[PDB]
């Protein structure tokens, strides 16, 4: 099993969601970036694992669930079985990561990507060990009801460049944004 990563897109006021949708209008290349980063595996014959909370699962359109080309895992203590379309369900991130040590996942999974929401990012960012945060800074305020926790800059380093990730300002639909990559190893 490869590296542990978070990936998020976040507005200037730290928002990540609104009424079960993104706070901003659709940004095609931000979506393409999310898809390519979470799908691309360094290892032949393996797929990456995407871990998400229950609300994030149901925020994906039914036609696009489960996320194609990736193994999907949902977090919930209320659900008794993985939701329709999913095959894995854990009560916590700690349980999900321990599940990657069992043969049904250990042989199949390369990278692990946490894709939201708020409480999943919170558990991951405090998880000990090597972690990277792939953070898209949307350079505007948007009305939000779900937020990204502030990054502890005493634990994380901001990388000036990361391989395959453009470091310049992006713009779509009048909205500027930037791809950032943070890293820690405690
Ligand atoms: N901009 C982005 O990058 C991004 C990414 C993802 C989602 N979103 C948007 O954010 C919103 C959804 O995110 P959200 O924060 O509201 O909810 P969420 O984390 O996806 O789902 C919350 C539910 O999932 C379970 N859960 C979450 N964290 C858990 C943990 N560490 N351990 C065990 N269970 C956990 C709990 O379910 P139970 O109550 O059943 O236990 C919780 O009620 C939507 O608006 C979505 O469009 C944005
Ligand atoms: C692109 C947004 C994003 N970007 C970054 N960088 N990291 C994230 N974790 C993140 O969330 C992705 C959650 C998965 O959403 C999918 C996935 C496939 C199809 C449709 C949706 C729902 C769309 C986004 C909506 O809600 O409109
Ligand atoms: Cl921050």
């Amino acid at each position: 099993v490869g590296s542990l990563n978070c990936i998020v897109a976040v507005s200037q006021n730290m928002g990540i969601g609104k009424n079960g949708d993104l706070p901003w209008p659709p940004l095609r290349n931000e979506f393409r970036y999310f898809q390519r980063m979470t799908t691309t595996s360094s290892v032949e014959g393996k797929q990456n694992l995407v871990i998400m909370g229950k609300k994030t699962w149901f925020s994906i359109p039914e036609k696009n669930r489960p996320l194609k080309g990736r193994i999907n895992l949902v977090l919930s203590r209320e659900l008794k079985e993985p939701p329709q379309g999913a095959h894995f369900l854990s009560r916590s991130l700690d349980d999900a990561l321990k599940l990657t040590e069992q043969p049904e996942l250990a042989n199949k999974v390369d990278m692990v990507w946490i894709v939201g929401g708020s409480s999943v990012y919170k558990e991951a960012m405090n998880h000990p060990g090597h972690l990277k945060l792939f953070v898209t800074r949307i350079m505007q305020d948007f009305e939000s009801d779900t937020f990204f926790p502030e990054i502890d800059l005493e634990k994380y380093k901001l990388l000036p460049e990361y391989p395959g990730v453009l470091s310049d300002v992006q713009e779509e639909k009048g909205i500027k944004y930037k791809f950032e990559v943070y890293e820690k190893n405690d």
